[PDB]
């Protein structure tokens, strides 16, 4: 993909998600020219703008340097802007003509980005696949979270870009995905006869799947209260990871095929109430800072009154030999005490206790991010002139995670990205707990700005069985 | 063991072995403190000495300094020598009256250390039962190898030792072993899941018992002759290697559990014959600069026309439901490459697989010596663009070897010393063998003198089904 042109058509080029992480993203990758040669972007708004307004207006999130500046201008040689409403098959078509006044803008891989807003994904995509079509090379699109609300929204959602565009050309993307060492735990569970076998229920115990923020919602708190922690982070990336940890042998590793053993995982999980889900919500700081003073109910654009959690703990399990009758744990938030997503695999105590009950559960660790680190926190012996043990962490290990992402979406990997058939399975697993959600809008226990979550989330883990040294 | 006195009679005080390896390993210990506070040495010898001519002759090879010269004047200062025959009641109550002449030496553990000349153990042995056992305190022998030739030298000597001492009383060093390594695969064994059910004849693919040595056997030839590589190393230190690797379902780790399970070990496995053997000499290096531009067949005090071997691997396969069809592997040797001593687990590959035959077989390497680590090559994903993993050692890991078997004798902890019934069964699956062996004067393979070994040796590790990377 280094030789034909492509096209990252950035719908929402004024938009203030464009300007903060997608056009400084693109940046990123053309300094260092890791998206291909011959890359074109036309972004595309309501407002009539400028290349040059989009350079006043996002020169200081690009934090380019005098040294590159000769780059930071070549890198506003390819851009380009294109005016319009999001409903006029008017605009559309000058839209399509832009993009076909260009370098082969018609052969072009036309990579479309829908970062516009989320009321009008429908009719964005009913025009895309009407007029926005090149019939030469393949036309991704990249639809961000969140999917629907609840089953049946989701499934008119999926049914529809399903009729539109195949899955070969739909990209549900997920930013906070690491696919750095989410890709390094398929390396170290398939390769490996170490941690091969005892990768079935008798041995690995429980799996431990989180994902916490050190910022709360400042600013845009008025995205987070339609949605919801669930359906933000928890049912995408919490689930990605726990269809990557739970998947059966894929036999060839392919995209296709460990998406095909995820749907084989979800399809073995049951029905899930509340009885497996604990929420939770965030308020001020007690020892405030420039952002810590104020929680999340003191977030004027949020509405009073509102049910939505942060904090979103669930135990899913897998009805199949392989996974039978063993949890996984789902674990996230915002405005935790510290940033950190990690996988711990603990597993079984050797059955008999010969060190005098001093065998602790062997973990393996795979924290995706800050300071990316895999470790197993095995225990050997201490030297000196002992006999007992020690427990140890044994270290076992680049772009960041989202423009790795998007260069996969260049290359045309799906091996991270929910399918729809998946997103369908996953939904109907959390059908009952979604739907009491919207009925009854459950209170989420409070709990610290910058804390460690709810306890009711720990206490769940103690119930699955996971031991906490 | 810090109050009540001990002594360290070692028999044979003129003797070379205590001249050059004894003295200066209690001065090691003593500097530091390590033998108890009232320890004694009470050396032994059939020519007439003084503790001045003892200093006189090993002070050399203490490699001490004048700031420690306070400390080694100390250390000779409870030094003692005692003159007579080796056969000899009369000379034999004369030491146990120097002995009772001392600090409490009735009450003292007399912990005997027979390094005299090997061809008197019997009498000496049955004289010591005779007359020098205090009737108040442990008195344990250290005797040293070979323990008898054959089948029946070594069955008769043992029961003859047997009828003297109880086998608390009795103590079948091996100097070679670490007790450090040793100790620690005993922990990485038993306190993990990540090891323990992967413990068995469908994971673990063979085990490689290893030990070489850089240095030759000049001067002293006429030694190793009589006795051969198996009977000295491979017999006592490789199979102690393969009964700490095979061991099942150990219990508590107590030496009496510990060589119990040895013992079902050794029973579950049957008669060696000829075609699990290959055995090899070492001839000079014409490009050698020191000792290597002689042979072992140069040493003029090794006879000539002699058939004794100094490289043995010989592959055992345990039967029993735990081990049954696995291969264990021993490869021993002396003037070999360099020093090492290591056990390979080297793992099954995964059934299926599916990074395109990049799947390397997992190991686990425990190198005893020199500088002692543990490292498991396992595979993992090199940093990059590209789904594919890489073979990377990953390090999972202070008196030496001899110090700290000498401290396990005064301290009573037999798990490190072959038993009388294991040293029994181990005679009994050689016996066909060696019986072989002193009939018919097998030749062994000439190797180069700090070779890797013959090659035979590699071709019996690919048979067995071991792979080499």
């Amino acid at each position: 993909h280094q030789s034909d042109t492509h096209i990252f058509i950035i719908m929402g080029a004024s938009g203030d998600l464009a300007k903060k992480k997608i056009y400084p993203t693109i940046w990123w990758l053309f300094r260092d020219g890791l998206l291909p040669e011959n890359t074109f972007i036309v972004g595309y708004a309501r407002s009539r703008l400028t290349v040059a307004d989009i350079r006043k207006q996002s020169e200081p999130f690009f934090k380019a340097t005098p040294e590159e500046k000769l780059k930071l201008e070549d890198f506003f040689a390819r851009n380009s802007y294109v005016a319009g409403q999001y409903d006029d098959a008017a605009s559309y078509q000058r839209l399509n003509s832009h993009m076909n006044a260009l370098h082969l803008g018609s052969q072009a891989n036309r990579l479309f980005y829908l970062a516009l807003p989320p009321t009008v994904y429908e009719a964005v995509t009913k025009n895309i696949h009407e007029s926005c079509m090149s019939q030469i090379g393949w036309n991704r699109i990249i639809v961000e979270k969140p999917f629907g609300r609840d089953l049946q929204s989701s499934d008119r959602l999926s049914n529809h870009i399903s009729s539109l565009f195949r899955e070969d050309q739909i990209y549900r993307i997920d930013h906070y995905l690491g696919k750095e060492m989410v890709q390094n735990l398929m390396v170290l569970r398939f390769a490996n006869r170490i941690f091969g076998p005892i990768w079935n229920r008798d041995n690995i115990a429980c799996v431990i799947l989180t994902f916490k923020e050190p910022f709360g919602t400042e600013g845009r708190g008025g995205y987070f209260d339609e949605f919801g922690i669930i359906r933000d982070v928890m049912q995408n990336h919490l689930l990605q990871m726990l269809c990557l940890v739970a998947m059966e042998k894929p036999a060839s590793t392919n995209s296709d095929d460990v998406r095909d053993e995820k749907v084989k995982v979800l399809k073995c999980i049951s029905e899930v109430q509340a009885n497996n889900v604990v929420l939770g919500q965030y308020v001020g700081n007690p020892d405030g800072e420039g952002e810590a003073t104020k929680g999340y109910l003191d977030d004027p654009t949020v509405p009073r009154g509102s049910t939505t959690a942060t904090f979103a703990a669930v135990v899913l399990y897998v009805e199949n030999e392989r996974w039978d009758g063993v949890p996984f744990i789902l674990r996230c938030g915002k405005a935790l005490n510290e940033r950190k997503a990690e996988v711990r695999l603990q597993f079984h105590d050797v059955a008999g206790d010969i060190f005098h009950q001093q065998c602790k559960r062997n973990e393996l660790v795979i924290r995706v991010q800050p300071n990316e680190a895999v470790y197993t926190k095995m225990m050997t012996k201490k030297p000196g002139m002992f006999f007992n043990p020690e427990e140890s962490e044994l270290d076992l290990t680049l772009p960041d995670a989202y423009e790795r992402l998007i260069l996969d979406v260049f290359c045309g990997s799906q091996m991270h990205f929910v399918r729809s058939d998946e997103l369908r399975e996953a939904w109907r697993i959390f059908t009952p707990l979604l739907h009491q959600i919207e009925l009854e809008k459950p209170k989420p226990i409070p709990y610290i700005y910058g804390s460690r979550g709810p306890t009711e989330a720990d206490e769940l883990m103690k119930r699955v069985g996971f031991q906490y040294e």
